[PDB]
Parts: structure tokens; C-alpha cells; sequence
């Protein structure tokens, strides 16, 4: 039972007030006059008298889009600040051009009216207001250590970051850009990536940097989709400032860009160079045209080393024929691989240092094939871009690995000569670590056909969505490892106690990959091993079991053991399946535009004249005329894109709002002329 | 700080085509005649 009052009163204005402001909004040409007169004489009237929600009577009668009343005003010498910043946002052009003609604000102090106008995207007003010499300010570097940056923020960081967000949001606006820039595409493709690399460092504006690069690319793609010609797209695809452009594209990762139908099928034309119509034929004709090209693989490529000029010589420099011979190599690679471990060619397993066989001796050369190949395009192409691919890290894995065998096999030919039994061998024998390192790098290579997959319409996808996948993947790992080591330690430190030698183990064999497991918890090593192989119930109970009668350091164990248990196969497992449905929902959208980029970049590679041969083979020894069309076909693209965009801006309520108001216009011009 | 300026410049027409332009959009049976007479 308390009264409501009014706490932050509001000082009201005269009835004089009320009533000229009356009178403003209800429009009368007449008496505005004589209350203005009135206010020029007797003072009864405040020319700068304000509403109590900060509405002038200029800003009602340009809410009122009704000119004779501000032209009026204007010539009466009322205050006029902060005016033009209306006009502008309620997007009103006659208003505009009248302002220009020549307390309270619901804008910020550092808005001006060319960066108001860039923020709505009116292409009519930014013409209007750039035609009259305007300039915007440029923000400095994202990591800018000058004094007058530090001093800004460090006297006003909100002022000084709502500042930096205005000035970008003013320059991403596509028409500013279509109005202002000479290369829109090149100015969109830089934009968005400095927006991109700045919405991680201005972690807390982090949305709207990113909205601001999406709205870049939209507009780079959207510019891009208005070619009618060949020659057109073309002209765009190839201009330097062989496809220069594409390349910047790729670079700047513009997926977006790159996927587009009119990209895609001047780059199929380019990858099908020997193959006209081949969409034309049948799957099986397809695949037996694959079969024989790549079995001819040998051929091609002598025939490119002894007569490059010839016929056959100038086969093997198609994209399409070059990656179907890469492919076959690789394929004859691992078939040997295969064979290495067979009992045809390997025999005599007592030698400690043994000559290389046949099949290592053929194997030889591709491994040397392959490290060259690696070195070389390492060299040529960029050092920092080598290792932004995350497949050269098993390529340089596998080679480190096959280079480490070699110079092991040979430590030992070296050092050892004779036989012996390979019972009584040390555990640090060359040969078995060469051999142990040999089987690695066997498996990562073959691993390595994965990479493959980006080729193919049906298994590029899946392999994309996979990969995505893999992040969160690791990011479950970090918990996991957390709590193994919890319960590991806790494990270890209640049944070190009780370990035991392996002499009075049966078959002298200690540890759990034994067929008796034993002494799974006495080392911390073991104790890992333990828990990690519990995952797949490959340990079994009774390990639990001290020699002694401890039943309550037994049923302690068992605890811990059951508790480990519960929480690693009934939590985390189905928190990660989870997260994997929810991280698969959102990544099955775009399958299409990541696989496509994907296969763009595979495609690029084979482009280009370098490494032409497979790695058996590889180790034997005008510019203003183009600025001028470029410029031609972009006016083009601008005003297509600019027609399209104003046609599209056409609204059910600008269309109704529009037809009131002339309607409005035309009954008081009826009424006038009656009267 | 750098200014932005003009780079794809559209020839514009004469006061008379604007004008005329202005006429046919706002809508004048008889002003639109008589422009119609003076080009011809
Ligand atoms: C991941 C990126 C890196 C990939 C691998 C690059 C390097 C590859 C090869 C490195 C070869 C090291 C030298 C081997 C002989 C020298 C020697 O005395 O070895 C000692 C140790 O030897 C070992 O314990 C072998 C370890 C080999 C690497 C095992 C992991 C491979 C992962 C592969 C990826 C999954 C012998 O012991 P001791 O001194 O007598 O006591
Ligand atoms: C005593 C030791 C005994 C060891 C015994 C085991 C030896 C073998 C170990 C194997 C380890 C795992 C190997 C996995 C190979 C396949 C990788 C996944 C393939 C896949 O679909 O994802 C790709 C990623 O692969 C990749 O990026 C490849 C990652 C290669 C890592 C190599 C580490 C060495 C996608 O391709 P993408 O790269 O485009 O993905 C997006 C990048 N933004
Ligand atoms: C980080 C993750 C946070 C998750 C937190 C939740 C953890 C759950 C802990 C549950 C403890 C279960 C321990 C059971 C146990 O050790 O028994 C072994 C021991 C064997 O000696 O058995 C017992 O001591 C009691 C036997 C009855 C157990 C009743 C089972 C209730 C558990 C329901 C789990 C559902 C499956
Ligand atoms: C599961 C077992 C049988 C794997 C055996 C290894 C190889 C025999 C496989 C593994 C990956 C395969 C590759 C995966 C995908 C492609 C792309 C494919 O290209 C297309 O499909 C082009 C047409 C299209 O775009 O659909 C040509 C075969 C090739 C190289 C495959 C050739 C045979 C490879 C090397
Ligand atoms: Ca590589
Ligand atoms: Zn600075």
C-alpha cells in the first residue's frame, strides 16, 4: 500500500510551447507563420523550444517529410544541429538535399553523416553526400603500439572500440565499396579477411566483426553471379593486379566465391583438357578409360623424358592424365610395400646384418623419389604455406621415418658380421628397431590414401564432415587424459605395495599381457596401460586380488576400479556421442561449398608445369589494355548489380507508406485548390 | 585519411532531360505534350 509518483520529473513546456509544437505536427502553413511572428515579436514562442521526448519541431516535421514547413524554419533561423543525421536514417532524399541546401541526441558524438549513410546502404544518398568532397577516417594497425592509440585507450576504451566498430561497419558497405573502390572484388577479399583477423583479437565484438566479413564475401559472390559471358568470366577470372585471381580467392578463403556454377565449369573444362564430352559417356567406358591409363603409367613418362615435343610426350601434361599416373605410382608403391612382408621374397630371418633384398633394393628409389619431391615443392611455393596443410606433417613423419630405417640397416651392416640366434639378440638391436620403424612408416603410408577422397562426388564430403569432426574430437581428449591420471595415481599409490618379481610368476612372464595378468597396478606405467586397455574390456577382475587375505585393501581396489569404470564407459562415452550429433547437425549444412573448395585446391595443384613426372621418375636428371577491359566489365557487373539490388528493395510497406503519402499530398493539394 | 571520391562516373544529362525525366515520373498529360513539341 504505497502511492506511484514520478521521481525523474520531466520541466514541461508553456501553453505557447504546447501549442506552436501542436500546430507543427499538425501542419498548418498559416498559423506556424504567425506563431513564428508572434515568437519574433513578443517572444511568446521559443524558436528552439524542444519536446519533453526530445522531439523539435523541425524534427516533427521531418518525421513528417513535409519540406515548405522546414524551408520555412530554415529561413527563420532555428537550430538546426544535429538534423541532417535524421534526415539521413529515415532515408528521405528530398529532406536530404533540402539540409544540404543550407542536450539530448539519439546518436553518438563521433557519427557523421557519410558514415550514417554508409551504415543504412542508401546507394542514392552516399552518391549525394560523397559528390560533395566527404572523407571517412582510417583506424590503425590491429596491433598498434603508437602513443595515440595507447592514450585513447587508455582514457576512453568504450569510446575508443565503439569508435573502431563504426568506422569498419562503415567501410564494409557494399555500396560505398560499388560507389568509392576501383577493384571492389580485390577490396572485398582483403576487408573481409582484416575482419576476420580482428574479430579474434576484439574478442567481446567478436559477432559482429564476423557479421561484417560475411556481409564482404556476400557481396563478392553476389558481384561475381552477374557474368553473362565467357569472355566476361574470363576477363574477371584471369586479370593480375595463369588464373591470378582465383588464386587471391583461394588464398583469402573465399569458399563462397570459389564453389559458384560459372567458376566450377571453367575449372572442369580446364581439368577435362584431353576428355571433350566426357560426362557424355558411361560410367563403365569411364572406369575402363581409367583402368588403361593408369596401367600405361611407365609409358607416358619415358616418353615425356626422351621426346617432350612428341604426341605421346605431351599426354602426361593434362591435369586429369597426371593425377591418374600419380595415382597408379602410388598405388605400385604399395603393392611392393605389400609384398615386402611375404614369404616369397623374404627369407633367411637369422641374419644380424643382412644384405638389402630385392624388393628393398626396388623400393629404394620411390623413397628417394618422395623426399625429393617434398624438398622441391618446399622450396618452390612458400616455407610458411608448407606447413598450413596438416598432411605434409605425415608426409614428413614417413620420410624421417623411412630416412631413419636406412640409416639404421646400414649402422648395422656396418658394425655387425656373422649370425647368431635371434632368441639371445639384445633388446636394443638395430635390426629390430629398424624393423620396428619400418612397419610404422608402412602403416602411415598407407594411411596416406585417404587424401584421395576429395576426388570423388560421394566420399569428399563424408571425409570433409570427418575431418571437422576431429577437432572436438581432441577437445574430449584433454578430460579423458585428466581423469586417467587421477585414478591412476590413486591406483598406483594403494597397491604399490605388493609387487611382486617375475620369477615367481608362472612362465616368468609379470605384467597383463600375460595369459595369468599380473601386477597390473604396481608401476604407474602399468597402471596407465591397465585403465587405458579397461576401456575395450581387455582387463580382467581378478587383478584386483593382493596374495595375502586384505579383503579391505581388496574391496577398496575393487571400488576405485568399478568407480573408474562408471564414469569413464557410462559419462564421457555418451557425452561424446552427444556432442558429435550436435557438432554433425551443423556441419552437414555446408558439405557441399567445403568439399568443392576442397576440390578446387586439388585440382590447382596439377595446373602448373612443375613435377610433372611421378617420384620413380622425378630424380633422373600488354597490362593497360587488360586494365581498361577489367574496368569495362566491372562497370558492367556494378550497375547490374546495383539495378538488380534497387529492384529487390522494393517492400510491401515502402510501397504503402509511399502511396499514403502521395495520396496525402495530392488530397491537400485538391482541398488548397478548391479552397 | 584518405578521401573517397567518384571512380565509375555516369555522364549526366542536361536540365532539360531532367526536367523532362522529372515531369513524365511526377505525371503531367500536358507538360509532358508541350516537352514532347519543344524536342520535336
Ligand atoms: C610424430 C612426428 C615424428 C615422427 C618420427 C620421426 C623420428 C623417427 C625416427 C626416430 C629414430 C630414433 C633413433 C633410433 C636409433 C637410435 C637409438 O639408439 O635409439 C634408442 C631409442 O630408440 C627408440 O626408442 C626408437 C624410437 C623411434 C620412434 C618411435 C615413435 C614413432 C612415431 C611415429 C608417428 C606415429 C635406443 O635405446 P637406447 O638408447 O639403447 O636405450
Ligand atoms: C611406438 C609407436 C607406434 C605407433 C603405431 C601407430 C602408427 C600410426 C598412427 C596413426 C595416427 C593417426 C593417423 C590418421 C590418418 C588419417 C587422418 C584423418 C583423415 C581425415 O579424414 O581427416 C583429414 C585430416 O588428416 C590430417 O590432417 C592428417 C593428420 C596426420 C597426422 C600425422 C601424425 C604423425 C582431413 O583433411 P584436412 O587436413 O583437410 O582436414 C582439415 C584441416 N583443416
Ligand atoms: C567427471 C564425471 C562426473 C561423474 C560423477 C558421477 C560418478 C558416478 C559414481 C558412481 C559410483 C559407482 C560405484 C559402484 C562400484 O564401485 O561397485 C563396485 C563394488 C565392487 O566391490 O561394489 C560395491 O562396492 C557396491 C555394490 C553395489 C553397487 C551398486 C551399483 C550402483 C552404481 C550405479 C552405476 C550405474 C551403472
Ligand atoms: C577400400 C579399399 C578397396 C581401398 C584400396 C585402395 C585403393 C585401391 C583406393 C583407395 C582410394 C581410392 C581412390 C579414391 C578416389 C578416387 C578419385 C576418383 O575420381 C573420380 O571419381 C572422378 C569423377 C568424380 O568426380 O566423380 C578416381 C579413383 C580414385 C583416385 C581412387 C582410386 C583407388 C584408390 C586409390
Ligand atoms: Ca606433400
Ligand atoms: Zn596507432
Amino acid at each position: 500500500r504505497i502511492p506511484l509518483q514520478i521521481v525523474r520529473a520531466e520541466t514541461e513546456l508553456s501553453a505557447e510551447e504546447k501549442a506552436f509544437l501542436n500546430a507543427v505536427e499538425k501542419g498548418d502553413y498559416a498559423t506556424v507563420k504567425q506563431a513564428l511572428q508572434e515568437a519574433e515579436i513578443y517572444y511568446n514562442v521559443n524558436i528552439n523550444c524542444m519536446d519533453p521526448l526530445g522531439r523539435s519541431a523541425l524534427l516533427i516535421a521531418i518525421e513528417n517529410e513535409n519540406l515548405e514547413i522546414m524551408e520555412l524554419l530554415l529561413n527563420h533561423s532555428v537550430y538546426v544541429g544535429d538534423a541532417l543525421l535524421y534526415a539521413i536514417r529515415k532515408e528521405v532524399v528530398g529532406a536530404v538535399e533540402l539540409l544540404l541546401s543550407y542536450q539530448f541526441s539519439e546518436f553518438t558524438p563521433d557519427i557523421t553523416p557519410i558514415m550514417l549513410a554508409a551504415h543504412t546502404n542508401n546507394y542514392e544518398i552516399i552518391k549525394l553526400l560523397v559528390q560533395k568532397r566527404v572523407t571517412i577516417p582510417r583506424p590503425h594497425q590491429i596491433r598498434c603500439n603508437c602513443v595515440e592509440c595507447v592514450s585513447s585507450s587508455e582514457v576512453d576504451s568504450l569510446r575508443h572500440s565503439r569508435s573502431r566498430l563504426n568506422i569498419y561497419k562503415a567501410l564494409a558497405s557494399p555500396s560505398l565499396i560499388a560507389l568509392s573502390s576501383e577493384d571492389p572484388i580485390l577490396t572485398a577479399f582483403r576487408l573481409g579477411w582484416e575482419l576476420k583477423e580482428l574479430s579474434k583479437v576484439e574478442n567481446e565484438f567478436k559477432a559482429e566483426y564476423e557479421e561484417l566479413s560475411q556481409q564482404c564475401k556476400l557481396f563478392a559472390k553476389d558481384l561475381l553471379d552477374q557474368a553473362r559471358s565467357s569472355r566476361e568470366l574470363e576477363i574477371i577470372l584471369n586479370h593480375r593486379d595463369d588464373l591470378a585471381k582465383l588464386k587471391v580467392a583461394i588464398k583469402y578463403h573465399q569458399k563462397e566465391f570459389v564453389a559458384q556454377p560459372n567458376c566450377q565449369q571453367l575449372l572442369a573444362t580446364l581439368w577435362y583438357d584431353g576428355f571433350p564430352g566426357w560426362r557424355r559417356k558411361h560410367w563403365v567406358v569411364k572406369l575402363l578409360t581409367c583402368m588403361t591409363i593408369g596401367f600405361l603409367f611407365p609409358m607416358l613418362s619415358i616418353a615425356y623424358l626422351i621426346s617432350p615435343r612428341s604426341n605421346l610426350g605431351l599426354f602426361i601434361k593434362k591435369p586429369f592424365i597426371k593425377f591418374i599416373c600419380h595415382t597408379a605410382s602410388y598405388l605400385t608403391f604399395l603393392f611392393m610395400l605389400l609384398l615386402a612382408s611375404q614369404h616369397i621374397v623374404r627369407t633367411d630371418l637369422h641374419v644380424q646384418g643382412p644384405p638389402p633384398t630385392v624388393v628393398e633394393w626396388m623400393i629404394l628409389p620411390w623413397v628417394l623419389g618422395f623426399i625429393w619431391g617434398e624438398i622441391k615443392e618446399m622450396w618452390d611455393g612458400g616455407f610458411t604455406e608448407y606447413i598450413h596443410d596438416w598432411w605434409n606433417l605425415m608426409d614428413f613423419a614417413m620420410n624421417s621415418l623411412y630416412l631413419a630405417t636406412i640409416s639404421l640397416k646400414i649402422v648395422a651392416y656396418v658394425k655387425y658380421n656373422g649370425s647368431r640366434p635371434r632368441e639371445e639378440w639384445e633388446m636394443w638391436h638395430p635390426t629390430l628397431i629398424a624393423e620396428a620403424l619400418f612397419a610404422i612408416s608402412n602403416i602411415l603410408s598407407s594411411l596416406r590414401l585417404i587424401s584421395l577422397f576429395t576426388a570423388n562426388s560421394h566420399l569428399g564430403p563424408l571425409q570433409i564432415s570427418l575431418g571437422r569432426m576431429l577437432l572436438d574430437i581432441l577437445k574430449f581428449l584433454f578430460i579423458y587424459c585428466l581423469v586417467l591420471l587421477a585414478f591412476a595415481n590413486g591406483l598406483n599409490q594403494l597397491y604399490f605395495y605388493y609387487e611382486t618379481r617375475a620369477i615367481d610368476e608362472p612362465n616368468n612372464c609379470k605384467g597383463i599381457r600375460c595369459e595369468k595378468q599380473n601386477n597390473a597396478f604396481s608401476t604407474l606405467f602399468e597402471t596407465l596401460q591397465s585403465l587405458f586397455w579397461s576401456v575395450f574390456g581387455l582387463l580382467n577382475l581378478y587383478v584386483t586380488n593382493v596374495k595375502a587375505r586384505h579383503e579391505f585393501t581388496e574391496f577398496v581396489g575393487a571400488t576405485m576400479f568399478g568407480t573408474y569404470n562408471v564414469i569413464s564407459l557410462v559419462v564421457l562415452l555418451n557425452m561424446l556421442i552427444a556432442m558429435m550429433n550436435n557438432s554433425y547437425q551443423l556441419i552437414a549444412d555446408h558439405a557441399d561449398i567445403e568439399w568443392k573448395f576442397a576440390r578446387t585446391k586439388l585440382w590447382m595443384s596439377y595446373f602448373d608445369e612443375g613435377g610433372t613426372l611421378p617420384p620413380p621418375f622425378n630424380i633422373i636428371p600488354d597490362s593497360l589494355i587488360q586494365n581498361q577491359h577489367y574496368q569495362e566489365v566491372i562497370r558492367n557487373l556494378v550497375k547490374r548489380y546495383v539495378a538488380a539490388m534497387i529492384r529487390n528493395s522494393k517492400t510491401h510497406e515502402g510501397l504503402t507508406e509511399e502511396n499514403f503519402k502521395e495520396l496525402k499530398q495530392d488530397i491537400s493539394s485538391f482541398r488548397y485548390e478548391v479552397l
